[PDB]
């Protein structure tokens, strides 16, 4: 088992930058349906 790299693109409200997302990492940085 390997950790799946899913490409993805910031669209609101798909994927959107955590008010934080500086203080984020990863994932953690995206937020959005």
């Amino acid at each position: 088992n390997k950790t799946v790299v899913v490409t993805t693109i910031l669209e609101s409200p798909y994927v959107m930058m955590k008010k934080n997302h500086e203080m984020l990492e990863g994932n953690e940085r995206y937020e959005g349906y």
